[PDB]
């Protein structure tokens, strides 16, 4: 059948109608072989516009249509479903992308954006007149959700998702749960215990009857595709019987090896064989194989005989439909800000530090004292936007939570010594979400605490005292100060956690520009990534405070809870297939593939290959690769992409 | 059974032991009758506290707990799983709050603070002993959802459940869906158009098969509780018919009669016959009968013959297990900030108006204009804060997106007009989420918009010119400013919307300080409410942008869909029932339950009162009101109170 195209043009408001001549673009789309529909509207993804299009199919009955205007990533799936609705197979379809791609990048320069639109109209078409319809791939969904992290985020997530009633597998690094905000002291805006809540929703999601905690373990391999997920899982081992771990802690007195505690922010001093904080769960110790000399003076003083050096780390192989990812984040290393002398002097220590320092259950039993003489400060300064808002150590994004933690750990230390002087210097305050504002008014009204606007140029120890000088303008004044302080605390930023690189290859989701994993849409979609059943739930998705992350963790189960629930969803078709009478079976394509999809076989008493379309991603590979031309990938076919690159210069 | 009673006495760290001699207060326990153990621990909630009473209890065989510590608020869930785990019912725990109530507040009277504490316990003691082993009642969970509101928040609540496979039902006041994001031209920080986000899920709501949307339309009743609502919703009479309608619009040409157009903020003017924005769903009419003329010169125009007068409002019975309120939020009203002269001066406009006026479907074409002389403004002040971190006006917090928009609209009147000039007055730029920081870097370096700081003191009128002055300090050089302009922007901020008393009663749910929605824990419940069934979602739970507000639509519909998926849920024992022997039908108790759970009925031929346990929330009112005693609340009945007044003085 001849093709018979329908083009609109999006003006998107302004967005791109404001760049690009859309009707311009629509009078030239006209003039193209096969286009007999071309119209221009505001809003293409809006009621009028999706009607518009469907009413066009049935009435011009068109049997490709061409969108010009956002980007594919955004609204395909959107404008898919709209042709389908009006009987038009989804992969007869073609998006151009002219506005991020075009009258957001050419804003000065509006004839050739219009010029540029219509030649990627005119490509879209040359591929459209060839585009095959394909059948939606209707995959099963495997009950089984997999929770990445077990911060609040993640134990948000299994619970809502065990307590729907669904298997839920919850992988967690490190020997315990909780995350960062285990280390917190208290919590604002309401100075809550940060562990006395957390607590229980850790104990809930440790005995939870649809939640399957994998403590001090991590996920290794991922492959499949949505509802179809197989995930190997690593149980890393502690080198002590698990069963008979009474949890005492008596074999860590004999250990020789002194190791920075991870927990305490590298202040305390745990051993090889240790335990992360007094509240973990599960309640259990671990040997450190890292920094273990493998002397066994540990293994005489334990009773059990727990200890065993031979115990080898097992790979669980488990399927799910659906995965969330929730590693959280990383405090920001300061070290680099040399003029604020992290690193170098004693007493200028993070806020992270601080909060092990006040925590009753930290190495300096909840005691805020200078880590040079041991004395209580008794003048303090904290320094905002450490790590953040800062284009020289490259991280151009507020970190939201600092100013909010840096008043309440003020206010705490208050409690603690009114005596205490306490110095916040800013730049702005951000104190935007209930009762935030109201928090920021009484930590100066009611603790007395003082706010100094100007972010310091630099940070000068005494040899002989160990005090810090802090150099900064006031520059509500326009005055130079040079205060002198006990403590310098740097309110450090937030940063994507270590393993975020090892994850992100393991999921294959992408990053924003502040480096933490990308959503697949800012307001259409927070907690989706663009890689179907894979979402995210709190920090690793960007800076946020602990009910943002909790909504987030609740959000990620709703949206993770759809493709469980329907049991099916719609996977695409962009699969490898070999042509039988063109392979003459060399073997190039088996090893190019990364799933083993592609395999020689005998056929008709010949050899020849065979893509085992389950294993197929669509990458698009192995036909690149086929010296004969019997591989294609549908979607893009050599002669569509040929049909394409013509589309740039002439009409095909 | 006699009581056995373990007392427990927390030192929480210090935060009681420092002011309370906790040894003390336990040697004290143990002098009352029923005591058989009675111990001190440094943290009772901990898992070593938590075994010593799992263990004592099977040990010296105990029937009571008491556990001296912090707030039954905090843990009260913790020590009755922690005591139910050992066999004992939860309901013969009882708390006793030694630090918020005493510890916390007597820091420098700890001889008084502990003989506190010692009357504490002893009266909860008191009350121990007459405890009873209560169940919790099982009700079932009718598989619907109710959402009120039909904004983004609602929408988002409404498609989430709806895929999940829930019958949903979706009310909104006015006739179309979209909410203030329908309003808005632009969304920060991407710049996308309101509509590229919103009106692709308006259309999606609106034919779901599992969604059943009524607009223009309001719940004007609420019976039952969680699992069991029964809910009246009145469908508001349009005079038109929806079926029949096509929403052509053939009719708002003929109409002579103009009404002021509130969703262009009485900046635009529609007809009696009316569509509220082009991208309206349901795209249907609706016709205003507070000024139509009944002239019925549409009804000559409209092909399938809609319009009918005689159209009487219909009054829809449901039945649903959950609800989720979504009701969003109003703008402020400036007028109060006299000294800004909104509502004298032509000239000074609200940020929600100058949307309306900057939106291409708006009423002046999107075209900024002054309405005092229809002239573009070629100096334009923003004013930040306005209704929002003032004390004057009773708003003292943050209403988190005016920095946003403020800067947003700046970039598209700088797209539209560059040589316009703009200047933003702040004390605090709030760009604190991804994106948000760079957004405002990407103002002034990229679009050149210049921001003072300095809240302003007056805005005064030229009568002449009708040109605005803007008298403020740039704090920044402790100088003063009087800069004229052509257009001044009032950015106000977020009050709660004007029906939300109207919901607040219906729903029976609580306000927190800023009159938006009480959520029932800000950290771990941040879309729940403390009424069992109830739900937030969006703006009228606080003030926040369009990303949170899609992500709190996902995280209800999480929520909510738990007891549905469950479809079974526990209701508290705490509640009222009549002795039948000593009631003797008086019919006080009937009028006092708002819920009408207290009834009159026959019973072997006499008259008594027979409470439904179902419909009775727990207040204690009833009993209370009770003149023969023959009613009581379990947990708070009149003699176990008796004993607690008793133990203030003396041990009982
Ligand atoms: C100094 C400071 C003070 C703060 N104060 C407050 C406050 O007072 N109030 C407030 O609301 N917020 C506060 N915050 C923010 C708060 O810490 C975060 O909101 C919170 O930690 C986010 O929880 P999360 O689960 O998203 O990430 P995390 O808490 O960091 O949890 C991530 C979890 O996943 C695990 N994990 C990491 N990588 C992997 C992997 N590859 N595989 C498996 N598991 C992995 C981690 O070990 C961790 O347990 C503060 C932040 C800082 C830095
Ligand atoms: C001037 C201005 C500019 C803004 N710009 C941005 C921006 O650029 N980006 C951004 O992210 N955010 C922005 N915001 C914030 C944004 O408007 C909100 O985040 C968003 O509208 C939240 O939607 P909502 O569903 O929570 O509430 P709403 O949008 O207010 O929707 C509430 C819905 O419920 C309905 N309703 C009300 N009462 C009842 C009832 N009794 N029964 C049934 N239905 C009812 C209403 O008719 C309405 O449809 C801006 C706000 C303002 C004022
Ligand atoms: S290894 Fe042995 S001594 Fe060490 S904590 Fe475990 S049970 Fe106790
Ligand atoms: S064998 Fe390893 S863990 Fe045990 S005492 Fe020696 S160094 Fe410590
Ligand atoms: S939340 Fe505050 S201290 Fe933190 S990056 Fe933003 S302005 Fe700086
Ligand atoms: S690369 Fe092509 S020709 Fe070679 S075996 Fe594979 S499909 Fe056949
Ligand atoms: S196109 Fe080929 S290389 Fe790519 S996933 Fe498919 S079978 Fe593998
Ligand atoms: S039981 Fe309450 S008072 Fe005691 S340690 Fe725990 S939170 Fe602190
Ligand atoms: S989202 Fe895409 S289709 Fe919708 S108005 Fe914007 S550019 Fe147009
Ligand atoms: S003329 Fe009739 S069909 Fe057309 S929009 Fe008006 S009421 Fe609806
Ligand atoms: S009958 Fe009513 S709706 Fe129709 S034209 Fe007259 S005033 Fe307008
Ligand atoms: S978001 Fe900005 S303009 Fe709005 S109340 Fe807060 S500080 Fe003021
Ligand atoms: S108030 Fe008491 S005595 Fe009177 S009818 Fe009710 S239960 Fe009976
Ligand atoms: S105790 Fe309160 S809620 Fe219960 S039946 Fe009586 S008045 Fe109603
Ligand atoms: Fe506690």
């Amino acid at each position: 059948e001849e093709p018979r195209i329908g083009v609109y043009v999006c003006h998107c408001g302004v967005n791109i109608g404001g760049t690009v001549d859309c009707p311009d673009v629509t009078e030239f789309a006209k003039t193209l072989k096969n286009v007999v529909v071309a119209r221009d509207y505001k809003y293409m993804c809006a009621d009028p516009g999706q009607e518009m299009i469907k009413k066009d199919i049935k009435e011009h009955n068109l049997n490709r249509v061409v969108v010009a205007a956002c980007s594919p990533r955004l609204h395909e799936p959107t404008f898919r479903r709209c042709v389908a609705e009006a009987g038009l197979n989804p992969f007869l379809f073609e998006f151009a992308n002219i506005r991020e791609h075009c009258s957001w990048v050419h804003m000065h320069e509006k004839e050739k954006a219009t010029e540029k639109a219509k030649d990627l109209v005119r490509m879209a078409v040359a591929k459209a007149r060839l585009l095959e319809p394909l059948e939606f791939i209707k995959v099963g969904v495997t009950q089984r959700a997999l929770v990445i992290g077990g911060g609040v985020a993640g134990i948000q997530t299994a619970l809502d998702l065990g307590d729907m009633g669904f298997e839920t597998i919850l992988v967690e690094k490190t020997p315990s749960v909780g995350g960062r905000m285990a280390q917190l002291d208290k919590t604002f805006p309401t100075n809550d215990c940060s562990i006395c809540i957390l607590a229980p929703k850790m104990v809930d999601v440790a005995k939870h009857p649809n939640v399957k905690l994998y403590a001090y373990s991590e996920v290794v391999d991922v492959q499949g595709y949505v509802g179809n997920f197989k995930v190997k899982i690593m149980k890393k081992a502690r080198y002590i019987d698990e069963t008979k771990c009474t949890g005492c802690g008596q074999c860590s007195e004999v250990c020789p090896i002194d190791v920075p505690n991870e927990f305490d922010m590298g202040i305390g001093m745990r051993k090889a064989i240790y335990k992360p904080f007094p509240q973990a769960v599960p309640a259990k110790y671990t040997i450190d194989k890292e920094h273990c000399i493998e002397c066994g003076l540990c293994a005489k003083v334990c009773g059990p005989n727990a200890i065993d050096f031979d115990q080898e780390p097992e790979i669980i192989e488990a399927e799910v439909g659906t995965i969330i990812c929730a590693i959280g984040y990383d405090a920001f290393d300061p070290t680099v800000r040399e003029e604020y002398g992290y690193g170098v002097y004693d007493n200028v220590v993070t806020a992270l530090e601080l909060e092990r320092m006040i925590n009753a259950s930290g190495p300096t039993g909840g005691k805020v004292i200078r880590l040079s003489d041991g004395q209580k400060p008794k003048r303090i300064a904290f320094i905002q936007c450490v790590g953040s808002r800062d284009a020289k150590v490259g991280n151009k994004y507020c970190s939201n939570v600092c100013c909010m933690y840096a008043m309440k750990n003020s206010q705490l230390i208050k409690e603690k010594s009114p005596d205490t002087e306490i110095d916040i210097y800013y730049m702005d305050i951000r104190a935007f979400s209930k009762g935030y504002e109201e928090f920021y008014e009484r930590s100066a009204k009611q603790y007395g605490i003082k706010f100094m606007r100007g972010r310091p140029s630099q940070v000068i120890e005494d040899p002989e005292t160990g005090n810090l000088v802090v150099r900064a303008e006031d520059t509500l004044l326009g005055e130079i100060l040079e205060k002198e302080y006990d403590l310098v605390v740097l309110s450090v930023g937030m940063v994507p956690t270590k393993s975020a690189d090892e994850v992100q290859k393991i999921l294959g989701i992408s990053r924003t520009p502040d480096q933490f994993f990308m959503e697949a849409h800012p307001k259409l979609r927070p907690v989706d990534t663009a890689t179907d059943g894979v979402y995210l739930a709190g920090a690793c998705q960007g800076p946020k405070d602990i009910p943002a992350s909790v909504a987030q963790g609740s959000a990620a189960a709703s949206r993770a809870a759809i493709p469980l629930a329907k049991g099916e969803v719609e996977v695409e078709p962009i699969i490898a297939s070999v042509d039988a009478e063109i392979c003459g079976g060399c073997g190039v394509c088996v090893k190019q593939c990364p799933y083993g999809a592609p395999r020689l076989v005998e056929k008709d008493g010949k050899v020849v290959a065979e893509v085992i379309s389950a294993l197929c991603k669509g990458c698009g590979t192995c036909p690149a690769g086929c010296p004969s031309g019997a591989l294609e990938q549908d979607h893009f076919k050599t002669i569509q992409l040929f049909k394409q690159i013509e589309g740039m210069f002439r009409d095909t």
